[PDB]
């Protein structure tokens, strides 16, 4: 099981929940709609503390994380429920998110094609574990693929995860399958979202850019298919080791995951096999 941390302990290790960025000497790593993420130091070890700011997503995170322990999923160390605020304690990921590394946020070097292939394989191994254990993530995106000291991919944020139709449509629209947008709950929707992640890895482009044509990255599949553009035209130029053949083998996997008809998309086990054959 997990550790029950006291609020006071979490308060002094996050320097009284210092909201100043790390870049100016504070403890704030990033904020989202459901809280603030702080850098902490417990057992000399660095930790990530999400102080929540909702209670259902707290319990859903603990529920899914108690059941799901894999090499390619972030690990939750514990939580704090007793004290003024709810916190979630995780293992620290020194290389942040795949989104940030692909955008080279804060001046970090571009990821090589070799690093990118491993991350794709890793993230897929994580999705396969989730699907084998009958869980649908519902928010597969690069911001939710974290990177450790060896740049091993770790799927994060199981707040919207589910063990089919719903009224409460959730996820990130730039990554969502057409049927997910209509209200269907299916593991096939996670496959589609992973296809967008593969496109981000090949291109280094964000899934949505309001000041770009096309605004949505998934739309380049149409441009390539209708021979208006090539996959080579889109390949991230911030790489020196991107081999044409393996880039084409990854784009084929991405194109397959982005099939508009959910039943024509491969299952996650087929995705792993395809990404393995690529290397
Ligand atoms: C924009 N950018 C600066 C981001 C800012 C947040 C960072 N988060 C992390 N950083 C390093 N170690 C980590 N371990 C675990 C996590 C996250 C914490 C938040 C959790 C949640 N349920 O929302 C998911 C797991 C984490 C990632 C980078």
């Amino acid at each position: 099981r997990f550790h029950s941390f006291s609020f006071y302990e979490l308060k002094n290790v996050t320097n009284n929940f210092d909201e100043r960025p790390i870049s100016v000497g504070g403890n704030k790593m990033g904020e989202g709609g459901f809280g603030v993420v702080y850098k902490g130091y417990v057992n000399n070890t660095t930790v990530a503390v999400k102080k929540l700011a909702l209670k259902q997503q707290f319990d859903q995170e603990i529920k899914v994380m108690a059941k799901c322990q894999h090499e390619n999923l972030v690990e939750l160390l514990g939580f704090s429920s007793d004290g003024d605020d709810l916190c979630l304690v995780y293992v620290y990921m020194p290389n942040g998110s795949l989104l940030d590394r692909l955008s080279c946020l804060d001046g970090t070097p571009p990821l090589s094609w070799h690093m990118r292939c491993k991350i794709a394989q890793g993230a897929a191994n994580g999705i396969n574990f989730l699907h084998e254990n009958h869980h649908i993530h519902r928010d597969i995106k690069s911001a939710n693929i974290l990177l450790d000291e060896a740049f091993t991919a770790k799927i994060s944020d199981f707040g919207l995860a589910r063990a089919v139709m719903t009224s409460r449509i959730v996820g990130t629209t730039a990554y969502m399958a057409p049927e997910a947008l209509r209200g269907e709950i299916t593991p096939k929707s996670d496959i589609y979202s992973f296809g967008v992640v593969l496109l981000e890895i090949i291109t280094g482009l964000p899934a949505v850019d309001e000041h770009r044509e096309p605004q949505l990255l998934l739309d380049i599949k149409e441009e390539i298919e209708d021979e208006e553009k090539t996959i080579e035209d889109y390949i991230d130029k911030k790489m020196n080791d991107a081999d044409s053949t393996s880039v084409e083998a990854m784009y084929s996997v991405a194109s397959q995951c982005l099939h508009e008809k959910k039943n024509k998309r491969p299952d996650i086990k087929k995705v792993q096999q395809l990404l393995q054959e690529m290397t």
